[PDB]
């Protein structure tokens, strides 16, 4: 067979034990099924289930498949031709998924299957321009080079709800570009009872599922939590690092969603479902930087700061550009429901201590390695690499151009610094109209193709619902449940 | 470490917390609850993983300070979003849990999960000062500063009903401010017929697993008994001392209530449902006090005395407290339906020699270490750490003062003595118009978020079913349903 992966020098000596390594525990656990999958631009799951010898010749050839889900929304619109490349956007041509044997998991809720991540790669042997997890390994070099680790703790809120109807009657289906039914579901328990251990007790039954299937998977479970609506879950997760942690955000979010449904459960990372009741849902991103070599939180701030001077230019970097990475934190019509004050989460591009209301809240103490920066900007269903990048990016502007912060603010709702885009139609204004940094990092070929894609869809919002159903306070619309509840 | 900082741990804290990791990690348990009472009793907290668990025997774990400053339905009492505290009581500062070790259990109903008490501290160190816990703490530190422990019998009365809905649509979930449905339920037996053996063993199929569970909890249980009314249960336990004897009585009813659900059970310590036939459910506290060296019941009579007189002076105490001390023996709107005559449960301060009819009902013999002074005037959902603490701070201000209880009373429903009030709004005049005690015991900060706490609680009752509602011999109106069934 051919091995594409060692003439195209993909894989390092690491990668390459690891593979061994799999190999043998996929014949020790006699394992039938090991997935290849990878994230397109929604983050969500694609590729194919393999068999053992597949996976084994893919360990050499790679394996093929076409780009199709990048071009298309998450109903299937054709917003770029398949049928007629970095200038065009257009065509169906094939990519080379080549499996990343560190990312190897046995999937506990599954009959006899493995899981991998691949990189998606032209035949010429160059990296898929499009690939979400090949912008996060840029960053994670661009930081590198720099001497700097990227340490992130992850925070997520979500909705767990009871199936009542799957929505599979012929009816229901939908079709390219029209939005089938939503799964019609039920609550598991009351709220606006914040962190009440009962609510813990009384939904523990699957709970403990998703516990366990978390744990089995290695992924550093820290906390689950009652949150104030009803329904409403947090699981926080310890520190990671880079491509790891965008990657365990991913798998951890997909097995919430598994386990669930395999339950007869359904689980959403959909920011507000159209569900009485249900309060908007939030990603916050802890970020630290340690130094390479002496493995060091620089961020830790000495007696008379909020943080050291690293921290604070990274802080800077995150302020200046929020608005041009409000789509990337922020990619969904409905995570624009947050964009609002006395929310506790963030309308302006204001850093605060330990204040709750601002987009950047610094938690830190001097000598305290658990000091760090909070952005609260993000939602749940972000794209793990998409997010994780755009705080990279955006930090590490802010340090090399020695950006400044400007004041912590006290009351983060009256700060007179720049408003956050409201909808997600304004930050892609926002992103064209400061594009310089994240088309030098993410790439102009991504920029332009992200541009494109996501001003489809708010077209597609626009026409269904109007002008005045995007104002972020108003009541979440049916376009809104139908493109991201069951998916996201 | 924050807490060897901050000395926080004693010598048998730090022991204890090393046997209890030993123990995590004999029983393989997963998930460790960190919980805390809140001003109404109810647990709240957050499912620690073992490993954050271990990180949490260091720093602790952070929490918001939000459910003090909600109400049970979460109206917002107190501005979250101002940053003030002790005089402005505003804003959402972060509080570090410090697990307290020697409270660890193993839940015998839930999957491989333990349960630890935490106390909240500021992160300058000091104790967080609504914390009712600490509350507690302190009342038990000025009773052992003057040679006493403090001796409880809890004995619980409570209602076991079967589930019939959970009301979980959406249409019931309410909002903050605004109650959701009470869950429905069924009556799991007829009543009048007092402590009939028959309806204990006809509920014996699920009072077998209440029962299981508490003493699996290594609780003192004592007795279980049929309670006057269809469905009403009573469960005591064997004399347990201060700060142990709430964290248990608080364990208690969380047991309770989590067995119950799991088995498709409603248990519900709310005074007196608005079910038809349900009579009001009461919490008798009994008391004495031992000496800290000698061990030795101090209330113990002598021939022609009832009480020894340090015992008489603590009853004054309690009597010439109670009117003060009525919102914490008795927090909820519903309980004053026990405010009135004729009922077993007391309507003025009046003690007596082994009389129901009274607040303060002796039970003692010459010589007899069971000697001791049962407190009538509580009810089931109180705040177990308000509740005795309430008690301690008063028997010690009758012993200091050498209170004089007066005659005891034959007739207690006819007794020349000040009634109790007969509402919520009543029991917050008598403690502003009479606060400097529970000021100088509880803390002034304590006092003042109290009483705005709760009259903004008696407001919406107020608005909801008017002041001719309140009268105790009333019907339970569907606020009191709506705010308490199922929670307490
Ligand atoms: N140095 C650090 N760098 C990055 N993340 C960190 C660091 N130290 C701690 N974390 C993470 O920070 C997160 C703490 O989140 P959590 O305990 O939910 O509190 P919070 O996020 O500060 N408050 P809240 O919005 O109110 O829920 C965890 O994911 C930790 O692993
Ligand atoms: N010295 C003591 N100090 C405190 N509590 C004690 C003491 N001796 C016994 N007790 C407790 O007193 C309680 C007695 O409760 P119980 O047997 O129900 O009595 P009762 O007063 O007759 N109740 P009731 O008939 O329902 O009104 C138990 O919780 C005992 O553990
Ligand atoms: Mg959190
Ligand atoms: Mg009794
Ligand atoms: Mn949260
Ligand atoms: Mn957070
Ligand atoms: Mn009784
Ligand atoms: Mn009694």
């Amino acid at each position: 067979k051919f091995d594409f992966i060692t003439k195209n020098n993909l894989w390092t000596n690491e990668q390459r034990d690891a593979a061994d390594k799999v190999l043998a525990e996929i014949d020790s656990l006699g394992l039938e099924m090991i997935r290849l999958s990878w994230a397109d631009q929604y983050g969500l799951l694609r590729g194919k289930s393999l068999t053992v010898a597949s996976l084994k010749s893919a360990f050499k050839e790679g394996s093929e498949v076409a780009i199709g889900p990048f071009f298309f929304d998450l109903v299937s619109s054709m917003v770029f031709n398949l049928f007629t490349f970095e200038d065009e956007l257009s065509g169906n041509p094939t990519v080379v998924m080549v499996p990343d044997p560190t990312t190897f998991k046995v999937l506990p809720w599954a009959d006899k299957t493995g899981w991998m991540l691949a990189d998606l790669h032209w035949k010429s042997g160059e990296p898929f321009p499009l690939c979400p997890r090949g912008i996060m390994k840029k960053a994670v070099k661009s930081l590198s080079d720099e001497g700097y680790l990227f340490k992130c703790g992850i925070e997520l809120e979500w909705y767990l709800t009871k199936i009542v109807d799957r929505s599979l009657s012929p009816e229901s289906l939908g079709a390219p570009g029209v939005q089938p039914d939503a799964i019609q579901v039920q609550p598991v328990a009351q709220g606006y009872s914040v962190l009440l251990e009962h609510h813990l007790d009384q939904v523990d039954d699957i709970m403990s599922k998703v516990r366990k299937g978390l744990l089995e998977l290695n992924l550093p479970l820290r906390s689950i939590e009652d949150e104030w609506a009803p329904s409403q879950m947090e699981t926080t997760f310890d520190v990671m690092e880079g491509l790891e942690a965008a990657d365990a955000a991913l798998l951890i979010k997909s097995a919430i969603k598994q386990i669930c449904s395999r339950h007869g459960y359904h689980a959403t990372f959909m920011c507000k479902p159209a569900i009485n009741g249900f309060f908007a849902s939030g990603w916050h991103m802890h970020q630290s930087l340690v130094d390479k070599d002496t493995r060091k939180n620089l961020f830790i701030p000495s007696e008379g700061e909020v943080l050291s001077p690293l921290g604070r230019a990274y802080a800077g970097g995150l302020l200046a550009n929020g608005s041009a990475a409000s789509s990337f934190t922020t990619p969904t019509v409905n995570g624009y429901r947050r964009r609002q004050p006395y929310s506790l989460a963030p309308d302006r591009r204001a850093w605060a201590k330990d204040n709750k209301a601002a987009m950047v809240r610094v938690v830190s103490a001097t000598g305290d390695p658990a000091s760090r920066i909070e952005n609260r900007i993000g939602e749940p269903g972000a794209n793990p690499y998409l997010y994780m990048a755009s705080q990279i990016v955006s930090g590490l502007d802010g340090i090399k151009n020695k950006k400044d912060p400007g004041e912590l603010q006290e009351s983060p709702y009256d700060a007179q610094v720049p408003m956050l885009p409201t909808t997600l139609a304004e930050a892609l204004d926002a992103l064209e109209h400061d594009s310089e940094l994240f088309r030098s990092c993410f790439g102009d070929t991504f920029i332009k193709y992200w541009l494109q894609l996501r001003r489809s869809e708010w077209a597609r919002f626009l026409d269904a619902e109007g002008a005045e159903a995007a104002e972020p306070t108003g009541a979440v619309t049916q376009w809104e449940q139908k493109e991201y509840f069951n998916l996201l």
